[PDB]
């Protein structure tokens, strides 16, 4: 199919989605071969663990405007490029796009790519907030700066930006809903 | 929109200019907000006036790229982030980055940031001489010093490293042009 490119803010419940969905279908779905330039580790394969690339190939793809999303950790550049994205189409199967609204912004701007939109959203701020602090691994600023980011993610979301919206109320639901968007296929 | 890094020899009409912008469009545009490790003083508001960090915080947030610039001031750190920028820019108003020759190439080195660049020329360096006179607080020394740093960003923004040179040999007129250009958002 078409890529889907699916975001949302996070303690949403995107994960135990995804990770489901991943499950159940094991040969269909797949993230985009991130590339890094990260030197090699033990047992990482290029072109499957990661494209192994250098600094300088990696500067001179986001120059070319090679990228999706990328970044810098500790020095590593890190980011899927869009012939990765096309690769996992040409294999067989359906390219997820796990990334942020910078992200979603950024697929919309190669309409070449003819994504898919899809956005898990919360409830509510409140029960994000909690469901935020129920996995026990954040502060004061932390959270307060998780949900100034939401509230920004759901204003896009009210813009029509997405082909469906999920509020997730409930896993199995949801569950149901994120699949009988993606097999609905349009 | 995009970041826009506008610079120029001081005294070329930039600063009048800037101001009219902004006062004809108060609500269009504004200036990230800096970092630093000095200890918050008596009224001020982490977030608005600066971003209140730690040393290590500074230090770590150096060697993982996040500034812009930083230079030390009595004892302190002080800089500017790449996320401040793009703060505003998420906002919803425009950035601009009234940065110096220096501040030009360090952007250019983030490509992350990708920003525009524009460039506010005196009409000569005879002009730019009289005008800094015009002001009068200056000094044979500091009006000379002025005069070099100036035929060299004049140097280095004939190399073309600019997407626009304005020339204010009138402020009617540059101002129209540098309107068009903000405006004409590339």
């Amino acid at each position: 199919s078409r890529p889907i490119v699916i975001s949302g803010p996070s303690g949403t419940g995107k994960s135990t989605l995804l990770k489901k969905l991943f499950a159940e279908y094991p040969d269909s779905f797949g993230f985009s071969v991130s590339s890094t330039t990260r030197t090699p580790r033990a047992g990482e394969v290029n072109g499957k663990d990661y494209n192994f690339v250098s600094v300088d190939e990696f500067k001179s793809m986001i120059k070319n405007n090679e990228f999706i999303e990328w970044a810098q950790f500790s020095g590593n550049y890190y980011g899927s490029t869009v012939a990765s994205v096309k690769q996992v189409s040409k294999s067989g199967k359906t390219c997820i796009l796990d990334i942020d609204m910078q992200g979603v912004k950024s697929v919309k701007a190669i309409p070449e790519l003819n994504a898919r939109f899809l956005f898990i959203a919360p409830p509510s701020v409140e029960d994000l907030k909690k469901r935020l602090e129920g996995r026990g691994t954040e502060t004061e600023e932390s959270i307060n700066k998780r949900l100034s980011a939401a509230q920004a993610e759901l204003a896009y979301a009210e813009t029509g930006a997405h082909d469906k919206v999920i509020v997730n109320d409930d896993l199995d639901k949801a569950y149901k809903e994120l699949k009988d968007f993606i097999f609905a296929e349009k």
